[PDB]
């Protein structure tokens, strides 16, 4: 029978920190990790800045040998896995190693690394291909090696759902520990697609912000300027556990999962429906799974991704949902200061979001001088609101019309 | 409790055939697949060998301008889709819509697409990359585009989880189903990474057979003569309904999946344990899930995808799990006749696990002329082996130690 879950761990990499508290803190004092691109010549390209990580020392988490081996997304999802371990205060034992497991996503995997040797390959020759090209760029290799490192011997998977990756990763290793198939599960996502075919890609379907002179405001979900979104990196990892293992060991518990939905639009390869039927269809999925009343949702870490269409979906999705209450909830977009992380997106955003109830804040969304017609609900412009925050929910949608929903609350 | 998960319609390509019967009269006949790559330039590669797709049409499945948006892998993944649901009858309502889900994965990915605009990219610079490159090659297109043609809104997501993607595809499928998140789901995996990145990456692992002169021959399983596994392109999708569901309606019921096991190996990160220990937890994990003795299975579609380490282990693994039963059950590699489809093996295996339940035949493990020291189970030698089947198990291992085992159940 269905078992409760909660978060006892979390880690971060992202465009504002390297890790959760400095994340955290940049998120709640309104600050843009988003900046001109310095690892690369972008000049050909019409979009070239983004949220870098930034000083990210992978010899804090790996020995210098097997970190040149593996794509920078694979590095950033051991070290937000390391890190929510660390916080969990697991001990891995022969006695539950084999109910531990891990699902860590990406969207796009090790497109740094499949260019290089594609470069490789086209001037030299396939001799000159690395044989780490498999295993260090393949998706499924952040749980794989997280696996290895930690001696995880339960459910061993990746997602991979675009921009949803995060969300989704989440919500299906609640369900695995929820219905009894492990005990505790790592999840989240990890992303590394600024190299030229992602910069090159995402730009030639004009999808990002190429507000190139002023990269700090280029991401402004909800305001009547916005141009597209902006390209981040990153991590995002939480430590999932059954409630009466977390209790039985004293795990410092941050909040329960109560809710996840999942949603296909079935819209459009890319554009989300501008009444957002699909993220509506996906919330409310979310809110009956976690036996809620709408009216008791207080805060909504939206997708806002700073598109045209995907913002305004998201208002109209919220207002069919939450109807008057709409008005009294607060919904607030923290890629205003990350950018879009991608398959990462839904896992430092579950992050905000549980510890938007920890500290009974709602982020603020920077960037929100103007807000666009029907965009009237609290978006917390600007600054930061403190406010009492029992559940929080978090939205993902993505390529090919997949929607994710998190539900948070609480626990005492 | 559970709802019971049954198997009402499938569909393939394999290097076999452009669909289940054609493929399927081919692996009962000791047919391979394997031949020289056409139309690609392999003369500086260590393989210039593997399992193509011959003749496949798309535009039987999608218009010519939709096609030139979508890597093959997605093109694969959709036409067997297409056909899964063809096969199953099913009607897709307003009723139903969000009863629908889809959950097809693929182990790489768009590697064909990302060399073509790698090639772009080098050559003319950003300009020339595609504006469908993004959502043309991300793995969850399959499930996208599909859930948008029928109108699918249940879950949508795709797996990645290297060899293993396809088992882990359809077991979470069925769990979806079990767990009444969905009625009825498409799930399986699709694979075309026979492009210079594909066979120089696996090649400079030294991972493939290089046996150019015989292609026929290089995919031995268990042989002492084996050198590595053969690179191969398709793909399965399985329609898995819930039983009232497809009684209901009249549907033809091929098998139920009774039992899904997972395990990570937590070993290494490209090579099983010799003593096949995450394999035999896999397995042991399956039966239990079905509530089944390990005296009960009668045939195993082995991994064996005919690399040293990996054929032994999966000896290993057998002997420890069944015991005295261990030579009773037949075990055969049908990669001896396809090659390793990676992300897709575990999909179109499911439906060769499938096809042996309906006609009561283990297929052969072809080119099994000399056994290697330790293998000595029947692992149906040359020649399709009529016998009795009530119970067969599809195993999958892949980079990562990620292993999928699926139980299916003759159902009358
Ligand atoms: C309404 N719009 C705006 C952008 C999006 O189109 C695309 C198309 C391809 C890649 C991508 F990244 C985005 C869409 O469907
Ligand atoms: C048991 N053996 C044989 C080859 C494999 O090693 C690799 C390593 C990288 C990529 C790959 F495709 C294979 C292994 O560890």
């Amino acid at each position: 029978s269905r078992r409760r879950v909660v978060i006892t761990g979390m880690g971060m990499l992202s465009p504002l920190g390297l890790d959760v508290p400095s994340s955290w803190e940049g998120i709640l004092a309104g600050r843009s990790g988003i900046a001109p691109i310095e690892h690369m010549d972008l000049s050909a390209y019409s979009t070239r800045f983004g949220g870098s990580v930034k000083g990210f020392n992978v010899e804090e988490y790996l020995s210098a040998k097997e970190a040149r081996k593996l794509d920078l997304f694979i590095q950033y999802g051991l070290a937000a896995s390391f890190q929510a371990v660390r916080d969990s205060g697991l001990e891995v034992t022969d006695a539950n190693r084999e109910r531990i497991g891990v699902s860590m996503g990406s969207g796009i995997g090790g497109l740094t690394n499949i260019e290089n040797n594609c470069r490789s390959l086209f001037e030299q020759g396939p001799r000159r291909i690395s044989p780490f090209f498999v295993p260090g760029s393949i998706i499924n290799m952040v749980s794989g090696f997280l696996s290895i490192h930690l001696g995880l011997q339960g459910p061993n998977y990746a997602l991979t759902t675009a921009q949803t990756t995060g969300t989704h990763s989440i919500g299906m290793a609640a369900r695995n520990i929820a219905y009894g198939e492990a005990d505790v599960m790592v999840a989240g996502g990890s992303e590394m697609a600024a190299c030229g075919l992602g910069l090159g890609g995402f730009g030639a379907a004009r999808a990002l912000s190429t507000r190139n002179d002023e990269p700090t405001r280029a991401s402004r979900p909800w305001d009547r300027d916005r141009d597209g979104f902006v390209l981040s990196d990153g991590s995002g990892a939480l430590v999932l556990e059954e409630l009466e293992h977390a209790r039985a060991r004293g795990a410092r518990i941050y909040a329960e999962l109560v809710g996840f939905g999942m949603s296909g639009d079935a819209f459009h390869m890319t554009a989300p429906p501008e009444d957002g039927a699909g993220a509506a269809r996906c919330m409310k999925n979310a809110l009956r799974d976690a036996g809620l009343d709408p009216r008791q949702v207080d805060y909504i870490n939206a997708h806002g991704t700073s598109t045209p269409a995907g913002d305004i979906a998201e208002i109209a999705a919220v207002k069919s949902v939450f109807g008057e209450h709409a008005h009294a909830l607060s919904m607030s977009s923290t890629k205003s200061m990350t950018g879009h992380l991608l398959g990462a997106a839904g896992a430092v955003e579950a992050i905000f979001s549980v510890l938007a109830l920890r500290d009974q804040v709602a982020p603020p969304t920077i960037n929100l001088d103007n807000p666009d017609e029907g965009c009237d609900l609290d978006l917390v412009a600007h600054e930061a609101k403190p406010r009492k925050i029992d559940v929080a929910l978090s939205n993902s949608f993505g390529f090919g019309g997949t929607n994710g929903t998190l539900v948070f609350r609480r626990f005492a």
